[PDB]
């Protein structure tokens, strides 16, 4: 609740262009695999992002969803998948990687009910906020260390709906 | 699950251009409010439907989900993570149908005392209705076909398209 | 977290006594109807008392739970029941009632779903604190507005194992 | 669901003693840890053994509850509502039996770091055993018999027996 403005970093246009190399990437990947594929996305904030990048995954694949969330606490879930992925080419989709601490805890669970692979895209990340090395097979955008929001990605609940990822600056 | 193919009913470009005109129909319906604004989507179905939906009403919203049971009770599977109490509230939905759960659902939500309650789905199958319940913003109406793609499934397949496509069984 | 003790207000031989009677009052009432029946136990607080009751319960039923928790927030449901309650005699299990908010809007909740009839048994009812007025069919005991642990119930966390009720006394 | 009827085999007299021996021997094992302890549950079945063994552990200790979906995935439809990392954890199960649930909830809660991690089952089925998971408490050991009662249920009933009944066919 701080009085601040919003300027765009990453403009609509940038982002589309972006997402349709990622899903080119991912298609190229996992076209070949015998096996069933999912799209896992990490609520709240990677809404957005799963519906424009699994339309641009040229494979046939499933899109699921779980909620998980944390001084230092436990990571739990709070709505865990509808599917099964045992056996299945799995793809963690998130919003924002930032001390990836949340996506290792959510890689191990996943990693316990024995998929084919396991992977993770992100849309962005910011890299000098990492606390844990967590391997990350696809990156949207390697970013500052701004406040961003945007494209699912929120302050105090606020911006999801924005077509472009901005930046908050603080005023005063 | 059975030998079958999907063709387009409704291509992206269609879709875009309808979502548009919601847009605009429901910045119209909110811009003067002053109180706050929450779109709320019941997964799965509806995660497509959403993301290019609230990017086209040009109003001040949060964006929520809520996991509903889906005759048999309708319960929450996962409710919602913010407040509705006092807010102009408009549930989105991938296709309207029989009616029920999104009944039940409306009712739901109403016990917590929004300042309004709207849905709005893409789309809307009349014939199939079983309970009367009012829905402000239609995407289109269709008639009883089975239909597949943004968001909305076969056998957990298809949810991906980008269009509406038509499943035609051999 | 701050320095106390625990006084006992309701000895275990006490409540035994009491939902004994509890056992038979709502045996009474329910052993007549041609419908299943449905004891629902609002975690986390009162898993002991519904384990105590319900074995007082001279009528065939199911047990069931859910999770609901509230400035002044919406009641929000974080596990739903398991089963059904249509056409079913509902009786919600409740450990304590204070202000009367939170078993308000779940009974309304449960109403949604049409049961065949719906009542409320709370082991510990402080009327003092009482803000809406909710129809409690069935009470343990009335108390005063002391701060209690024990049973099921909880301060900071801690005393849910107590075999008693036990009231909160601050030191300094 | 078949014609049947139910007798006791093992009555509540003979639980509570059986307990209250769980719980000196759960005292004696956690007395002098110093770390926090919590006992976790799992729902349904467990709730009346959680409810009569804490009150037999004469340790300080935090009461928790998880639901786990009861091959196909074991998955969480509804998490515990508090930490348990460095603490000493002990699950609460009413009967551990082919041991895929109770081996895939402790590799899911042991990542989250706990100082210890052990179980508790009222009852064990050695027989039906498929995963050999490690519990260090049991209650009684019991051949391959349909049993009831003490929050295990048949088709959702006699869940609220205080004893543990026998279900016999017709
Ligand atoms: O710049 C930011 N803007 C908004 N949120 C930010 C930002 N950086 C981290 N976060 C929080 C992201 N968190 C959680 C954000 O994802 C959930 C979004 P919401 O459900 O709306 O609160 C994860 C970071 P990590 O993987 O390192 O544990
Ligand atoms: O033609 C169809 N194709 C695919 N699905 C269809 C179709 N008609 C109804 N449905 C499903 C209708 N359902 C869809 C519910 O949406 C939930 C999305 P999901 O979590 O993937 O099952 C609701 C019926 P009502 O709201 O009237 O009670
Ligand atoms: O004396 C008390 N000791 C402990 N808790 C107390 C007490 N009074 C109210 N509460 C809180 C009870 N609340 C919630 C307690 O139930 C949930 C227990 P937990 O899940 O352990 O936090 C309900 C009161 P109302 O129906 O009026 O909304
Ligand atoms: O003889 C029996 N009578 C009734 N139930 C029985 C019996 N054997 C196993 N079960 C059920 C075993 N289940 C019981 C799981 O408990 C969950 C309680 P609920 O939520 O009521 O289904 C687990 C088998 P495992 O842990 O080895 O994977
Ligand atoms: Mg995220
Ligand atoms: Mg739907
Ligand atoms: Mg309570
Ligand atoms: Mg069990």
């Amino acid at each position: 609740d701080m009085k601040h403005t919003v300027e765009v970093m990453i403009p609509e246009a940038e982002i589309k262009a972006r997402i349709a190399e990622l899903g080119r990437q991912i298609t190229e990947r996992y076209k070949d695999s015998g096996s069933d594929m999912v799209l896992v996305g990490l609520l709240r904030g990677s809404f957005m992002f799963m519906a424009d990048l699994c339309r641009e995954v040229q494979v046939s694949h499933e899109v699921d969803f779980m909620t998980a969330s944390s001084t230092t606490r436990d990571v739990k879930i709070l709505k865990d998948l509808d599917e099964d992925i045992r056996g299945k080419d799995v793809l963690i989709v998130e919003d924002i990687i930032d001390s990836g601490n949340t996506l290792s805890k959510v890689r191990e669970i996943l990693s316990l009910r024995e998929p084919k692979s396991l992977a993770i895209c992100t849309l962005l990340d910011k890299p000098s906020r990492r606390e844990v090395n967590v391997p990350v097979e696809f990156i949207g955008f390697s970013i500052p260390d701004e406040f961003v929001v945007g494209y699912g990605i929120d302050y105090a609940q606020r911006y999801r709906h924005l077509p472009y990822i901005g930046k908050v600056i603080l005023l005063d």
